[PDB]
C-alpha cells in the first residue's frame, strides 16, 4: 500500500508487464558491465554472506540470488512482483537451492517476511539512477534490515556535466520544423510547430555520445542508501556548480550515475560513465531551452530538481546560468517519455 | 461504454497517451504512400464529399478531414479521444475551416452528434489490418450512417500466405538458445528453456521482406465495412488452403492487407503488401516453433483464429498441416507483443 | 594374448586393417607431400643415425619409410606390417632390388619375433588428434626390440590446443540436431529425442581446417616423449590447461593439432599439422561446446582434456572448461571414434 | 541363429554401429521419396493395417510402425537389433501408442514374438537391392507370418542396362597411374600399378547418372518376398540379353531397383531409377575391364552372378560378349567396397 499510494494502477501494469518477459531479463543477464560486477562485490566479499540471511527486493529471475548463494548465504527471501516470480521459483527448484532460497511473489511493500536479515541486495537503479522509483522499495526494505545490516549497493552516485552537442539541439528544430510549411497536402501547419518543438525539448535523450562534448568535471550527488529513508527521494534538489574547462555554447546537462558495494573486504564500483563501457542505463542528456555560452574558467551554477510523480517517474526542472555573464537558461522535462535516439 | 467494457484502462490509458503526441502525428504524415493515398481516394471521388455531411472517426491532427473539406463536404465532425483533439482544433482554427470542420473531443463510442452524416472516414487498420481494435470503433460510428451512406474505406482484405525465411527462425531460435545453458555465471538456467522458446515465438515479426520467400499464392480475407458489426470481430475465423508452389522448409505465415475506397467516381487501393512500397504498417510474420516441411504441389491448410482482448490486441492461433504427410503445426502467438526487426 | 588383442575388441581390428590394405589408401598418405617429404628429409639429413643401422619400421604399409631408412644407408630394415598391405610390400621391396636389406614381416609389432635388437624404430603413428586409432601404444610397445642408446623417429608428439569462437559450425551442428525437435514429422512427434540428438551431434569431433583468427588464445601443449613414455601412459591422458583470453565473445569449444619432431644427431626435424602451415591428411580437430561459454579479453579459461582409451583402437574424450572469473562452466564428451569431416 | 551363421561377428559390430546413429535414421526420414512413399504405401491401404497385427522388421526409430499405427494396426512388433530400439521406445512412449507398438530390441532372427501377425512391414533395401543382405531377415520374418499374409513391400524388379561412360573408365587409370612411376621420392613404385588398376575395377561406383549413357532398354529380374525363401538370396544368377538401342562402347552395366507395396486397395511403386528423384540408394555402376564395342541392333548377352559373403554384401561376376562379334569382357566386383563417388 506504500506502494499503491505513490504508483497509478496503468503504470504499474505496464511496469511490471515490462519485466515479466524473460526477453528483457535476459538482456540484463547479458550485460556483462552489470552481471558481472554484482557477481564480484558478492562473492570477493564472502564475509558479508557466509551463513547470513539475505533480502533480494526485485529479484527478477533470481540471478542475484544465486551469487548470494554462491557465496555461502544460510538464507535468501527473493521478492519479485512481476510474474517472472514464477520463473524464478522454477530455477530455483533446478538449481537444488529449495532449502536456501525463498521466493515470494509480490511487492516488497505488501509481502511479509518472516525475520530480520544481515544484508539486502537488488538492483533498482534506472535511467538518471532514479527513474522508474524503486530505490524507494529498496530503501522501504529497510524495514527489514537488521541494525547493522548492509546495502548492496551501498550508495549511488548520479553525475551532472554540461555537454556541447549543436548537431542535437539544431536536431530539435529539423524536426519541429515539419510543420512549418503553409500547404502540407493543402493544409497549412504552421500553427503547431510551437507546440512541437516544446513537446521534443520535454524528452530527456536516452543515448551514449563521445567524452568530448562534456565542458566540465561533472557534479557529484550522493545518495546513502544505509542512511537515506524514501522519503528523501521524492524531491531531490541537486544543486550544481561547474567551473568550465572548455569554451564554447553549453546545450545542456547529461547524467550518469555510479554505485558502490561497500563490502566488510572490498569496496567495488559499477559505473554508467561515458568513460566505460555502455550498460544497459546508457547515458541522459536534458537540453536547455537555449544555449549559454561558457568560457573556460567561468562558472555555471544552477540546480536540478527532480520531482517524483506517480507514473513512476520523475519531472526535472534544470534552471542554469553562466554567473560571469547572467546569461540563464533552463527546461523542463519528463523522464517518463525520453527519446531512444542510440544508434 | 462499449469501448470502456472492452478495454483494460491500463491499455487505454497509454494508447492514447501515445497518440496524442504531435512526433507520433508527423511520423504518420510523413508516410507519402498512406497520406497521398487518403488524398487521392477522397479527392478523386469528390462528387462523394461535395455538400456531404462527413465523420472522421479518431481524426488526430484532422488531416482526413481537412481532405473532406477540400473535396467539398458541407460539415464533418472530427471525433478524437486523445489530447490530439485540442491541436486539431488549432488547425481548423489557422486554416479558416470553423464552418466546416467541427472537432468533436472524446470516444466515437460515447459523443453525442447532432446529426446523422453521409460518409464515414478514418484510418483503423493496424498491424495485421486487426491489431489495436479501432476496426470496431469504425464500426460503431455506423450508428451515425445514414441508410445506404458510404464508407472510407469500404473493405479490408487480410492476405496470408506461407513463407521460408531460415535467417528469421535460427535468429528467433538462437535468442531463446540463452537459456539452455547449464553454466550462466555457475547457474543452471536450462528448465526455463521451454518458456523462452514460447514467448519469443509468440511475439509477432513486423518488418518486410523480399517477395521470393513466399511459398504459395497468398489467401484473402475479406471484411466488408458496410456489412461488418463491431461484434463480428471479437472472434475472427481464417481458414486457408494454400497449393505450395516451391518445396522446402515452411517457417510460418506472412500477413498483410489491402484496403479499398470504393467511391462513386472511381476505387482507390491502399496496399500494405510486400510488392507494394513500404507503409508504417510494415507486413507481419508468425513464426512456427518448428517448421513444416512440404513439396510444391502439396496442399497446407489449417485455420488462423484472432480473439480480441481486453489490451486492444488480438490472441493469435495458427493452426497449418501439410495434407499430404499428416504434419501439423500448432502456434499461439501475441499480437500486443511484436519484434520490430526493420 | 597379446598385448594388442588384450586391448582391441577384435570387431575393431578387423575393420581397421582391412582400411589400411587398400592401395588407395596408401596413394592418399604418399600423395601427402608434407607429410612423405617431410619424412624423407628428417631421415635423409640425419642419415649418420641410419648408415649401418638396423632400423625396424612400425606399420610400414607400402613401405615407403623403410625405402627412405634404406635411402639413408640403413644395414637391415625390419618392416612390420598387419593388414594384407605386406604382400604389396615384399613386391615393391623385390622390384626395388632391395631384398638384402628390407625384409618386410607380417603380422602386428605385439605379436610377431624381430631376429635382432634395433638401433632406430621409424613410424608413422598419429591419427587424428595424434592419439587417435591408438597406434602410438604399437610404437612404445615396439621399444622392446629397441637398443639401450636407441632413437624414435618421430621423437616426441605435441599436443596443442587452442579456444576458438566459430558461430557458423555451431549453428551448423545445432540446426542438424533441430530436426528432432519436430512434434509432428509426418504427423509423429520426435520431440522426445531431441536431447539425445544434439549429445550425439555434439559428441562428434570436427575433422576440418580453419583460419587461425577464430582461435582467441595462444594454444596450450602437451608433449609426448616417445623415448621415455611407456604404453600404459596412453590408456589415461589428462590435458591440463588456463588459457588467458586475447579476444572478448562467445568460446565454441577446442581445436586441437599436433607436431612430432625427429630428433636426430645431425638436425631436428619438425613436421606439423598447425593452422598455420599447410593442410595435412591429419587436417585439426575441434571439440564443439553444447552450450558456448561468454568470456572476456584478459579472462582466464581453464580444465581439463582426458582421453580415456576404449577397446574400439579410439579414445572417450571429456572435456570440462571453465571461465574462472565467473565460474561459467562447459562438460562436454566427445566420441573420437564418429568424427563429422567437415572439409 | 541364423543371422550369426551367416554374418561375420566383425561385419555386424560395424553394421548396427552404423544404424544406431539418430543422424543416419536423420538421413533416412529426410529422403522424403523414401518416407512419402512408405506412409502413401501403408496409409493408402489401410484396409491392409485396419485392426491388423503387424511385424516391422529393422524398424529403426519406429516410423514405419507409427505409419502402420496411423492406418489403425492393432499390435504392432517392431524389432530393431541396434542400439536404435532404445530410441524408438522413448517415441512409442512420447507419442502414447505403448498400448499398440512393442519394441523389441534384437535381430529378427533371435528374438520371440508373441503370436503370427498378419502383415510385415520393412526397408530391407540397399544398394543394388541385395546389398547389406537384409532381404534375408525380412524372409526370414516369414516364419512369423499367418497364411496368406502380405508383405510390405511385395516384390523388388532390379533393373540392369548397359552404359558408355569413356571419362568413368578412364579415372580408373588415372588413379592407378600414380603407381607407374619409377622414382616417387626415389622408389619405383611401378610393381604395384596392375593391383591397383584390379582394386579401382572390383569397386562398383555408387552415383548417379544421365540416362542418355543407357544403350539399351534394361532387363528386369524379380524376387516376389511373398514367395522367396531365405537361400534364395544367397545364389543369384541374372540372365540377360540386351537389344542395343546405339552404337558404341560398353562400358559396364548400371543397376537400380523398384519395389512394389501390393496392396488390397491399390499397388505404390518406389522406385530408384535414374529417370526418377534420386534417393539414398542412388544408382550403382559395374565398369568391365574392357569395353565392348556394339553396333545398334546387335545383342549383348551375358549373366550376371550375386554370391553372398559373410560380410553381408556380394561377390559380383559380370560376363557379357557381343554376340555377332564374340568379344567379350568380365568383371568380378566386391559390393562391400563401393566408391562413392556422387557430389
Ligand atoms: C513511456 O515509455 C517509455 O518511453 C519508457 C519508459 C520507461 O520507464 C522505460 C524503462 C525501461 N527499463 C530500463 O531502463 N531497462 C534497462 C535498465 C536496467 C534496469 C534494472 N533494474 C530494474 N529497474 N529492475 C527492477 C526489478 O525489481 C522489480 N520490482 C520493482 N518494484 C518491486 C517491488 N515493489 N517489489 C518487488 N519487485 C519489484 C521489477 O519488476 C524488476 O524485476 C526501458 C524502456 C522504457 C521506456
Ligand atoms: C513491443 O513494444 C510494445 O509494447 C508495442 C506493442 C505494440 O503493439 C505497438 C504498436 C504500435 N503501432 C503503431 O505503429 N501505430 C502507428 C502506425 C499505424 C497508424 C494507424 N492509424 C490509427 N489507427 N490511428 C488511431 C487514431 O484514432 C484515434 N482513436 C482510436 N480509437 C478512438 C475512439 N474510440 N474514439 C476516438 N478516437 C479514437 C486514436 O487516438 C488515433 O488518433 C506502436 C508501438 C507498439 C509498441
Ligand atoms: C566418418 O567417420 C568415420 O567413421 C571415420 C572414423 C575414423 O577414425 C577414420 C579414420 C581415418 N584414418 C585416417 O586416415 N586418419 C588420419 C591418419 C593419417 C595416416 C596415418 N597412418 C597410420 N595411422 N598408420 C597405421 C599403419 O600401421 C599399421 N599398423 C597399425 N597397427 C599395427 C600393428 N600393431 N602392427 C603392424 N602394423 C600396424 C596399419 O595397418 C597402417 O598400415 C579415415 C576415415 C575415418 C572415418
Ligand atoms: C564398409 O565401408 C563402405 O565402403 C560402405 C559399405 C556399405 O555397405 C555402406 C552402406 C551404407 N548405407 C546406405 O547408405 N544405405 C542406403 C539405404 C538405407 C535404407 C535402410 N536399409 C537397411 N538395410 N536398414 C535396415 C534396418 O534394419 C536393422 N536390421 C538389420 N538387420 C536386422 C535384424 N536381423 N534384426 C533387426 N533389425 C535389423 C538395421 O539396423 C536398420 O535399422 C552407407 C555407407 C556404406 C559404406
Amino acid at each position: 500500500s506504500v506502494f499503491s499510494e505513490r504508483t497509478e494502477e496503468s503504470s504499474a501494469v505496464q511496469y511490471f508487464q515490462f519485466y515479466g518477459y524473460l526477453s528483457q531479463q535476459q538482456n540484463m543477464m547479458q550485460d556483462y558491465v552489470r552481471t558481472g560486477t554484482y557477481q564480484r562485490a558478492i562473492l570477493q566479499n564472502h564475509t558479508d554472506f557466509k551463513d547470513k540471511i539475505v533480502l533480494d527486493v526485485g529479484c527478477g529471475s533470481g540471478i542475484l540470488s544465486f551469487f548470494a548463494a554462491q557465496a555461502g548465504a544460510r538464507k535468501i527471501y527473493a521478492v519479485e512482483a512481476s510474474t517472472m516470480a514464477q520463473h524464478a521459483e522454477v530455477l530455483v527448484k533446478s538449481n537444488n537451492l529449495t532449502d536456501r532460497i525463498v521466493v515470494i511473489p509480490g511487492k516488497v511493500e505488501e509481502v511479509s517476511l518472516p525475520e530480520q536479515v544481515d544484508i539486502i541486495i537488488s538492483e533498482p537503479m534506472g535511467y538518471m539512477l532514479f527513474n522508474e522509483r524503486m530505490l524507494e522499495s529498496y530503501l522501504h526494505a529497510k524495514k527489514y534490515l537488521k541494525p547493522s545490516g548492509n546495502m548492496f549497493p551501498t550508495i549511488g552516485d548520479v553525475h551532472l556535466a554540461p555537454f556541447t552537442d549543436e548537431q542535437l539541439y539544431m536536431e530539435q528544430f529539423t524536426k519541429a520544423n515539419f510543420w512549418y510549411q503553409p500547404s502540407f497536402h493543402g493544409v497549412d501547419l504552421s500553427a503547431l510547430r510551437g507546440a512541437a518543438v516544446d513537446e521534443y525539448f520535454r524528452q530527456p535523450v536516452v543515448d551514449t555520445f563521445d567524452i568530448r562534448i562534456l565542458m566540465a568535471k561533472s557534479v557529484k550527488y550522493t545518495v546513502n542508501f544505509l542512511e537515506a529513508k524514501e522519503g528523501d527521494l521524492h524531491r531531490i534538489e541537486i544543486p550544481f556548480k561547474f567551473h568550465m574547462l572548455h569554451s564554447g555554447l553549453v546545450h545542456g546537462l547529461a547524467f550518469w550515475f555510479d554505485v558502490a558495494f561497500i563490502g566488510s573486504i572490498m569496496t567495488v564500483w559499477l559505473s554508467t560513465a561515458p568513460t566505460e563501457p555502455l550498460t544497459h542505463w546508457y547515458q541522459v542528456r536534458c537540453l536547455f531551452q537555449s544555449p549559454l555560452f561558457a568560457k573556460a574558467g567561468d562558472t555555471l551554477s544552477g540546480t536540478c530538481l527532480l520531482i517524483a510523480n506517480k507514473r513512476q517517474s520523475y519531472d526535472i526542472s534544470i534552471v542554469a546560468q553562466v554567473d560571469q555573464t547572467g546569461s540563464k537558461s533552463s527546461n523542463l522535462l519528463d523522464l517518463k517519455n525520453p527519446f531512444f535516439r542510440y544508434t
